């Protein structure tokens, strides 16, 4: 599966020691939301050490039950949201990672759309300024806080020629997805979108111009805590590490 798509036009390794790369990743830190994230998220993401680092050959983001104010706006957990300063149309997308295993963390691998103009990103309205929905997003990998044996893949997005809000996906059983790396990764050309855990199949949509799947998006990569998705955090949380080894992107 995929091997159409073999020239590679991005990549992370992470064979070097220190902040991720600033040519490669943005990092968000501004709430979009008075303050807060989306999706009653329990999280600051913060640029610091203590949230993202990569050393031994492989990215970590880390997730802490720490307070922590940004201009005004307490919580409780620090964590880090980076943004690959890479918008691509169409291509193959690998991660090879390790999860949290902790209940309460919600990380995730997908994509916005390059118009998103969402706060604090990279691109701002270089490519235009459709509020999500409407700019589109994949969802290569999330998991919830309360299943660490499956995976999420799960599309939303707005048809071009209407304000109807689409949400679908799939899921799949995973196996010891916090002790052993899998890889996660999409497929995407003007035909169809597929989403796939190793080589099984999680969710494929049929690609069409009505969908904003036909221009750039940019991938990101974080743990958020709490929030729909992530549940009840225990009393006792300390903090969780995702563990990437690579990001590569062919076309
Ligand atoms: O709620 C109104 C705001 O929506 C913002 O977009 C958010 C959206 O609210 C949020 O639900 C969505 O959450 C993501 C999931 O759809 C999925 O893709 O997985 C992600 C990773 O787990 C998860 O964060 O994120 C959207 C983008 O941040 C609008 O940006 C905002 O203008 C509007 O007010
Ligand atoms: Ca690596």
């Amino acid at each position: 599966h995929g091997s159409a798509f073999n020239t590679l036009v991005f990549s992370d390794e992470f064979e070097y020691e220190g902040k991720p790369d600033p040519e490669k990743w943005h990092y968000q830190v501004i709430p979009p939301n008075n303050g807060s994230w989306h999706n009653n998220e329990l999280q600051h993401y913060t640029n610091r050490s203590e949230n993202s680092f990569v050393s031994d050959g492989t990215l970590k983001i880390r997730a802490i039950k720490e307070k922590y104010t940004f201009e005004g706006s307490t919580k409780d957990y620090t964590s880090a949201r980076l943004n690959s300063k890479f918008a691509f149309t169409y291509g193959k997308v690998e991660v090879r990672a390790k999860l949290p295993s902790k209940k309460g963390t919600w990380p995730a691998i997908w994509t916005l759309g390059a118009n998103s103009n969402e706060t604090g990103n990279y691109f701002g309205e270089q490519y235009g300024n459709a509020e999500w929905p409407a700019c589109g997003s994949i969802d290569i990998l999330e998991q919830n806080g309360w299943d660490k044996e499956s995976t999420i893949a799960h599309f939303h997005w707005s048809d071009l020629n209407s304000d109807e809000y689409q949400n679908l996906g799939g899921t799949t059983p995973i196996t010891n997805a916090s002790g052993s790396f899998h890889v996660y990764s999409l497929e995407w050309n003007a035909s169809a979108m597929k989403v796939f855990l190793d080589d099984t199949l999680v969710y494929e949509l049929k690609n069409s111009q009505n969908t904003p799947y036909n221009a750039p998006h940019y991938l990101l990569l974080n743990i958020a805590m709490g929030g729909t998705l992530g549940g009840d955090i225990p009393e006792n949380f300390t903090d969780d590490i995702f563990e990437i080894d690579y990001v590569r992107i062919y076309q």
